[PDB]
């Protein structure tokens, strides 16, 4: 219904004029809002410079070469190479390939199964639809064959009766060594996970989660992939969400955040590891056979500048200073009777309804709660998305304390209706 | 690493080539050239990879490109109505489709909107009762890790390309060839059972495949049986798709009618990332009884594509369409095939093939048995590799080297073209046969 013609700052701005605070951020990545005149002009600026290219081995573009430097820089690898796609679905397709790839080469082309967990999202194309762990890809006839769902490391919805949040991740430990020792450590490819599960959530995982399962993937040579496609360049509180959960991953699918949203285009880091074997491999004497993974010009400027602009024109800092404000106000939502609980870090944020808050009992599907909510929210002049029983809150970093307060200010009238008419 | 060659090599993947190519740094264009860091030009017979139609700096593309970011759309991923920019090159695409009316799903690549194609299939069988009913009829095959990247979706069924010059039996006619390939594809459906099956999808002239024109009367030969059997016809168009082929179409110039397009990159002339899925009216109609009904709407399938990329596409379908460059491609494709003619006499050139604007060369090492050379000899490459050498573009692919330049491409830059790549072939024969 709304009609929309552009945005200003962190708001979406109908033709009337009204101004939606955009929690939502465009589509989780207008890091620095919609109007942002740096990023604007450097996607201005390259299109004059060299409007497209296709980046091949011995031939790629200036942009390709800077951006790969950089991101290599701020990734946590010493050194590295990079690879480009048009979005993350692919980035998560083509590292799957590559590792099918440098497997077959190594002498093991049985090493294809792929670990991700229940409730992941890594993208809508048939792989990495596969790879998502979410009940809607059933009417597709997915998962393909071979990409392996462990159990979601949510310990409030996950954990039985009374196991501590230790045991649980004892459990998840458990469960891996398990489906590794029974689909055999040979057959496993790899293993790639969101930091903070994005779209199946908003999901933090279990305290010491990722300790406890680095080990295990480490001694089974099984790559750990990290899908930085909504935490990386700085929503979680550092500049990756492996670092803000200490973990080495052996390479970085990004996205998103990449180009501030102003540009679609997938990004493949790869550490030394993964790089050195990949070197040695391409023994074959030759390129691999129908690889053509590219990004494009354009879009490589205008990540530099959102590099630049979350860096150095101070927005991941405002991310880290204003986290605590977020989660207090967080905390005391959380404090009535049909929040079930708040969770996050940095940035990213969600709130999950509850009909009764002892037993974790949700509303009835039938009500929509989370739909409901979101509609008021918009209502209200503030947009956050529905997912399952929750709501989102992933605003840009550049929302400032009173624009925050704004926020909660209209997310609280919502809950406040919205749970008084679904209790008539 | 200080220089450009060496940051390249040290960061990037495309940078590790270590028959060698050298690395070339590239910062801008200029109509059909590219312009290294060094200063060199480079005539770019590949249009980057098939999609710079337009060439490096057109100024009303540029133009138009700047101004969608100079007025960011307020694009989103669930707020607001569809902006006026999607809903426009939707009409725009069905109008210029060979479909009276249909549907248009947007992605950021040919590439996705192939796989969302397959998945579209994938649900629409599954709704309408016949859950089994996925697998993809395809031409695609390899020239083990060889394999990973080029492989389609698992349950593909491989039929034979329908390339004479290479399939056909000694002494068989291009009719009796098109006629056995029919064979091929009745005895098939038979065997993999029609229920079994999603749907068939062909590129007009096969890309990637090394530019393959169909045998003569192929695609009149095989849609009757496809239309026997409830097998949706898809045109992969991702290359084909405005103009290359000498028309809008590759399904005009082979004159058939699919009941789907997939599209690509070329729709915006290579400036922005855009795939579209253009569905006609049968399986609009199915698709829709199918949501209204088992009752889910499909994840991931959005009507609702990149506004900056779909008022790009609008300018480069005009582009393309209504300034000149389609008929370019009409007007020089003569003389681009009579030289290539002359080309292949030499001992060392198996065949030319090709149409409009996608051309190949194939290298044989003995020309009456269609022996090749030695694979370890890289010939392609070689030849690839001097091109560049003498400031010129070309793909090598399998035995062959790729020729798919930019449609703005004049006589005069033609001739330059293939003045550079007869000097490669001569220098790159010769040491092959020194050796």
């Amino acid at each position: 219904t709304v009609v929309v013609t552009h945005g200003e700052g962190p708001y979406i701005v109908d033709v009337n004029g009204r101004r939606y605070l955009d929690a939502n951020s465009g589509l989780w990545n207008m890091v620095a809002g919609f109007d942002h005149k740096g990023l604007i002009d450097a996607a201005k600026a390259q299109y004059e410079r060299f409007p497209g290219y296709h980046a091949f081995f011995g031939r790629m573009s200036d942009q390709t070469v800077m951006l790969s430097e950089k991101l290599v820089e701020v990734s946590p690898f010493d050194s590295g190479r990079v690879f480009y796609t048009n979005s993350g679905s692919e980035a998560n397709d083509t590292m799957v390939k590559m590792l099918w790839f440098l497997h077959a080469a190594e002498g093991k082309p049985q090493k294809r199964k792929i670990l991700t967990r229940w409730n992941a999202y890594h993208g809508v194309t048939a792989v990495s639809a596969s790879m998502t762990g979410k009940p809607y890809n059933s009417v597709f006839g997915l998962p393909l064959p071979g990409f392996v769902h462990l159990t979601c490391p949510h310990y409030w919805r996950y954990g039985e009766e009374g196991e501590t949040e230790e045991q649980f991740v004892a459990r998840l430990a458990r469960e891996l060594e398990e489906t590794i020792q029974r689909e055999g450590a040979d057959t496993i490819a790899g293993f790639f996970a969101e930091p903070v599960m994005g779209a199946g959530g908003v999901i933090p995982p279990a305290k010491g989660y990722f300790q406890a399962i680095l080990p295990i993937l480490r001694k089974y040579d099984i790559p750990v992939i990290s899908d930085e496609v909504i935490c990386g360049f700085g929503r979680t509180g550092n500049t990756w969400g492996c670092v803000t959960y200490d973990f080495t991953p052996d390479a970085i699918i990004s996205s998103k955040n990449l180009t501030a949203g102003f540009f679609p285009m997938g990004a493949v880091i790869l550490g030394p590891e993964l790089s050195k074997r990949l070197e040695t491999a391409i023994a074959i004497e030759e390129f691999p056979h129908g690889f053509t993974a590219s990004g494009h010009p354009v879009g490589c400027a205008i990540a530099l500048k959102a590099i630049d602009v979350v860096m150095n024109e101070g927005l991941a800092e405002n991310v880290r200073r204003l986290a605590p404000r977020f989660e207090e106000r967080l905390k005391h939502i959380a404090e009535r009777p049909n929040i079930g609980e708040y969770r996050g870090i940095g940035f990213m944020w969600a709130l999950e309804a509850v009909k009764d808050k002892a037993s974790k009992t949700p509303f009835d599907g039938n009500l929509s709660v989370s739909e409901r909510i979101a509609n008021t929210c918009t209502d209200l002049g503030l947009i956050c998305r529905p997912l399952g029983q929750s709501v989102v809150l992933c605003p840009p970093f550049i929302l400032t304390e009173a624009q925050m307060d704004e926020m909660f200010d209209k997310l609280e009238k919502a809950l406040d209706k919205v749970f008084a008419e679904v209790a008539a």
